[PDB]
């Protein structure tokens, strides 16, 4: 079970959520990012290094925004076959950690677009519209690491997709 | 473990393999299908109903080619999260059943192309060039069913991709 400080990194943001990886680094899902604003968390956009790759968005602020936090490992994608936890917060405040077995990084057709991400199968009460941005995490030893942020899910809800940093690894026909 | 008759359905074909689903139906991987020939298994192409969808190829012959076989269930894709077996035959005759936990149906970038298929993670000695066409199977009760045919694999070999019948199911941003 995630400690309270880990949950405290999960942060309401735009139409979804985001995650404080460190005092200065915040990750979220591209499509939830508020548009037509001049600031994020009170900081002018120009003072922020905003990196975006498909559905994966990262902010690095020039000042410490969460100095209470230690830096956490951000993996480029979740270990295939690993059971990760999606740290879902609901608007009510309810915490809903969901266990998901991670699959492959690939592109999924989502509402007309081919979206690069990583799929997983819900093991656990699933994800719902508004959950986008919630972090996918797992433990390595006594530490938690984050590997993706929630983006989408199948109609049944049994399959979820998170945005990741990793690109398209080498696959060959056999 | 698969019975000898199940293995007997796995059939050398072109640059890979194919699988007899029934006395008249044979499935294989599109890219292994021999080109510039007039017959398959001694039957004129015109007497064959050849169906192709991406890397999934199916033949239905107009005569019984394997009357020794009972019809087997062909699933449109493998159950996500299920441990399937890839029934690999090697050119030497060696049988190499590999256990693979199946992931999501999606598109993978493979040598420049976005290829529709289903990925899985090798659990078990992996797949090698020449294995394409080998069936992905699992048991339901006392029966075996087939759900895909081998197409490709990552450089590490830890991730494999089979061609399937199923199309792109509904996914929505959350």
């Amino acid at each position: 079970s995630a400690p309270p400080t880990l949950w405290s990194r999960v942060t309401k943001f735009g139409s979804g959520w985001g995650f404080w990886v460190s005092p200065t680094v915040f990750i979220t899902t591209t499509h939830v990012v508020p548009t037509g604003v001049k600031e994020f968390f009170g900081e002018p956009l120009s003072s922020i290094a905003i990196h975006q790759a498909g559905e994966f968005t990262q902010f690095r602020f020039s000042k410490k925004m969460r100095p209470d936090l230690t830096g956490m490992v951000l993996e480029e994608g979740c270990p295939e076959g690993t059971v990760c936890s999606v740290l879902i917060k609901r608007d009510s405040g309810e915490l809903l950690p969901l266990a998901v077995r991670m699959g492959a990084i690939a592109s999924m057709r989502i509402q007309g677009r081919l979206v690069h991400g990583q799929s997983g199968m819900l093991l656990t009460l699933g994800t719902i519209p508004g959950d986008c941005g919630a972090p996918y995490v797992h433990k390595r030893g006594n530490d938690w690491v984050v590997c993706g942020v929630h983006a989408a899910a199948t109609k049944s809800g049994n399959t979820v997709v998170c945005a990741v940093q990793a690109g398209e690894g080498e696959i060959n026909f056999e």
